[PDB]
């Protein structure tokens, strides 16, 4: 499951960068 | 999994540079 | 993995030079 | 890996000279 | 690797002379 | 490598004379 | 290597005489 | 190498006489 | 090498006489 | 919905590769 | 969506290379 | 997207060389 | 993108020379 | 880009000479 | 770029002489 | 560039004489 | 450049006499 | 340049006499 976890963290991290997370 | 982790860090790092991270 | 790490550091370093990192 | 490291340092050093690094 | 190192130092030294390094 | 080193020093020395090194 | 060294010193010495070295 | 050294000293000495060395 | 040395001294001595050496 | 569709196709494609699909 | 599509094709292509696709 | 495409082609090309692609 | 393309071709060309490409 | 292209051709040419290219 | 081209041809020519090119 | 070309031809010519070129 | 050309021809001619050129 | 040419011809002529030129 590590691949899936990393993939999900990466998309969530990119979503947060595009939408702004601060 | 190290290759995937490095690839994801690299794209997130480049996204942060393009969008500005400070 | 050292080749990949070096390649990623090099592109990030060049991106930072082109965009300005200070 | 020394050849790759030297090659990357050399391109980064030349980029810094062309863009100005001080 | 000494030949490569010397070659890179020589091009960087000449770049610095042409662009001015002081 | 001494021949290469001498050749590089000689071209750098001549470049410095032509561009002025003082 | 002595021949090469002498040849390089001689051309540098003549360059310095033609350009002026004082 | 003595012949080469003498030949180089002689041309440098004559260059200095023609250009003036004092 | 004595012949070469004498020949070079003689031409330098004559050059100095023609150009003036005092 | 394209992101979800692509994500589902990708996991199904990887499942098929791991389990064998021919 | 092109980035996601390319990323998914790349992981599927690498999975196929590691597992063998012929 | 050209940078990403080139990066993915390059890693796939290197994977194919290491694993053998003929 | 020409610099990146050239860099990737050069590493792939060197990989092919080291691993043998005929 | 001509400097980079020439540098890459030169290293590939030297690699081919050292490894043998016929 | 002529200086670089000449320098590279000269090192490749000398490498070929040392390794034998016929 | 004529000085550099002549210098390179001269070293290559001398290398060929020392190693034998027929 | 005539002085340099003559000097190089003279050293090559003497090298050929010492090593034998027929 | 006539002096230099004559000097070089004279040394080459004497070298040929000492080493034998027929």
């Amino acid at each position: 499951m590590e691949f899936v976890a990393k993939l999900f963290k990466f998309f969530k991290d990119l979503a947060g960068k595009f939408l702004g997370n601060n």
